[PDB]
């Protein structure tokens, strides 16, 4: 046990960050990390490095890690490598993937419950985000609130994802779901500023906004970081794709909001009790 990672130039990599930390914290081991790691060349000589220096087990924060390990995850075969995101086939090489719709899903039903126009909204940056229809089903699943959902071309265009937050602002709507890391601050802020409610994303974000934040669609890389290197040392860590969300425990909601009436929490918080045991929605 002694483990890497490997990290490129900005979701969030301090999740990352922590990740590692915790890791060298919770376990036991010898912790390193390589950073600007962004191109195949690069990943592959602090790959060399790493091993050299005795490192067993490799991160690769991001999806383009997982093409880099399959280059090279063969001539490597005394060490393990584990990417976030990509595809990947072989024996010692891994990837992780968060369950993105329940999420949504949870987190749309608190988004309609808490709106007054009956309108939310998702501002995220791609279609095949899967927290984006688990959204829109929440806000329809109780309230039948109209969902608006506008896509930013990417995850760092905070000027565009304001310009959404703006536009749908003209169409009264109350509660914000902006799903996309890198601008997500910049439009909470906007939020609280116009004093309308928003849901966060991939972090707790209560405390980043406050009482805007009715609740926060929460992923725990830093959690799954260290329940990875945990099972990857108790000889029981998998290959190839793993998916995880609820049910696993790496995926849950933020501290609710004050303002959120305890009984809307209860219903989620059984729903969600009920989809980690049957594995569906309250529908």
């Amino acid at each position: 046990g002694m483990v890497g990672l490997l990290v490129e130039d900005t979701g969030w990599n301090r999740k990352a960050y922590e990740g590692l930390l915790n890791i060298h914290s919770n376990l036991d081991v010898d912790v390193v990390l390589e950073e600007g790691v962004n191109s195949e060349q690069k990943a592959h000589r602090r790959i060399k490095e790493l091993v050299d220096g005795g490192v067993n087990l490799i991160f690769g924060h991001g999806h383009a890690f997982a093409e880099y390990f399959s280059t090279i995850h063969n001539q490597y075969p005394d060490v393990h490598f584990v990417s976030f995101n990509g595809e990947v086939k072989g024996e010692n090489i891994t990837s992780l993937h968060f369950e993105g719709y329940a999420m949504g899903y949870f987190g749309g039903m608190v988004a309609a419950s808490m709106s007054e126009t009956h309108k939310v909204g998702v501002i995220a940056a791609f279609p095949w985000q899967p927290e984006v229809e688990g959204f829109v089903d929440g806000a329809k699943y109780m309230n039948e609130s109209e969902a608006f959902v506008r896509y930013v071309g990417e995850w760092t265009d905070a000027d565009k994802a304001l310009e959404l937050f703006q536009e749908l602002q003209k169409e009264q709507v109350d509660v914000f779901y902006p799903a996309g890391d890198g601008y997500h601050v910049p439009v909470v802020e906007a939020i609280k500023d116009q004093g309308d409610f928003a849901i966060g994303y991939v972090g707790d974000q209560a405390d980043l906004g406050g009482s805007t934040i009715l609740t926060s669609t929460v992923q725990h890389v830093d959690d799954l970081y260290v329940l990875v290197a945990k099972r990857f040392q108790e000889g029981k860590l998998e290959s190839g794709n793993l998916y995880y969300d609820f049910q696993d425990g790496v995926v849950s909601l933020g501290e609710f909001s004050s303002v959120v009436p305890d009984e809307v929490r209860e219903q989620i918080t059984d729903a969600i009790s009920t989809y980690i045991q049957t594995g569906q929605f309250p529908h």
